[PDB]
């Protein structure tokens, strides 16, 4: 059969350090450095500044070890992967290439990135507080995508005040284009988003109404990262069914900041 | 100039820790064969003496704990300082974890890992009420841990008494980095002792010149270690002395991940 398979974005810097994290990895000198070693390695190439990271923050190293941690499971578990889609958010891309790279399809499959997917506007920043890497930049910075995909949604149709109801309206518009992209391959298509696509991308398919707004922010706090959330389509019936995800999940605890000199 | 320094670092996160005692029994078949039911279970277990049934006991590192050796190892790589040698308790949690770091360092050909009984945990907190078995150095040789098979530990396996107090087991470590510190004293490198959370506390005091902690204050530190926590030691040129200082690499702070099934918190 073909199947859709939602997938949250690995930790994010910000989950863990705060608002302040970019301050905390910012020389006085201006440059990156990282004061604890769940800051990344580096930072990708950025126009209108480091300062842009911001309100698009990447991977932690633990979200790029979760991230890795899944595309080597979906590889073990034999399935077949055709295509991927990630919102625009830096660190859905970058969860996109680690799960590609562990697939070992980085090279053969180009990320398609459709702003249609991304977050609620309602949770982010207005549009004169949030930009997105261009996929020149993502190019650069040796994201495979795809210079070609035309996005259902272009990244500055997304209105900063987008009501519930339109985002899960742009959600179901943006599914609908994604689906009939070539709707023949009998693979997976990976759809590399938010916590709150897991219920805004499937619902449209499964032909459900969106659930109450209170309903629906309840349950996608729930979301961990590189949860899962998988869709078949049913050869006659042509409905789509909600079905156990092709991998395991993904439980560990966490580690707590320490220092020798804390001993009394 | 440099000096010679000790880094005591202790394991990465554990199975047990995250599944609880019962993990064997989750990730073991009604036929009796390993499977993953969780990704953060490692991809394989090494190959064991009584088939599974020894991990209980000696648990192996989550899928987490590696990622967390490996991120140490990098950036002791990055930091660009100089690894000489390396020591590890014979807990498999330990061994894994040293082969990890050296991994990343590019070193895991260059240097032997010597597995070291003496820097084992407390046997108090060891439920050596089932017998401690470990891995032999054969086995470890066998599951690819590039394992130094002439060392000659200063404690060996047998020796360990189930049942040794907190004075003899403080003894029994500051004895064993005695003799660590005296395996080729000259070397202006670090040495890594990769053990368990009591080791940063019972390999460092000596060192220092310290008095134990008091049994209380010693086990209410020692919890508060996370994974890959460091302790850094320096020897001074002439004193002789060694001091306390500021370990090589950052430390490491990230977030839990909790278990999730969406069909299901649905309703």
């Amino acid at each position: 059969r073909r199947g859709i398979l939602v997938i949250r974005h690995g930790e994010r810097v910000d989950q863990v350090f705060g608002k302040s994290w970019l301050q905390q990895c910012t020389t006085a000198d201006g440059k990156y450095y990282r004061p604890d070693l769940n800051f990344p390695r580096s930072l990708p190439r950025r126009s209108n500044g480091i300062k842009d990271f911001e309100n698009d923050p990447p991977l932690s190293s633990c979200g790029i070890f979760q991230a890795r941690l899944a595309g080597e499971a979906l590889l073990d578990s034999g399935v077949r992967v055709t295509a991927v889609f990630a919102s625009p958010a830096l660190r859905c891309v970058q969860t996109a290439k680690h799960i590609l790279e562990e697939l070992k399809l980085e090279k053969k499959l180009k990320i398609r990135v459709e702003p249609g997917i991304f977050e609620w506007m309602k949770w982010e920043a207005s549009k004169a507080t949030l930009t997105f890497l261009t996929l020149e930049e993502l190019k650069e910075a040796n994201f495979n995508v795809d210079l070609d995909y035309r996005p259902a949604l272009p990244r500055c149709s997304l209105m900063p005040a987008e009501s519930y109801d339109q985002y899960v309206e742009r959600c179901a518009v943006s599914m609908g284009q994604i689906i009939n992209t070539c709707p023949q391959d009998m693979g997976i298509t990976l759809i590399v988003s938010h916590s709150s696509a897991l219920d805004s991308c499937t619902r449209p398919l499964l032909g459900l109404p969106p659930r109450e707004c209170g309903d629906f922010a309840q349950l996608v706090r729930k979301i961990p990262s590189l949860g899962m959330c998988f869709c078949e389509e049913n050869r006659e019936d042509g409905k789509w069914d909600l079905v156990n995800p092709p991998v395991k999940t993904l439980t560990h605890g966490a580690n707590s900041v320490f220092n020798w000199r804390n001993w009394i």
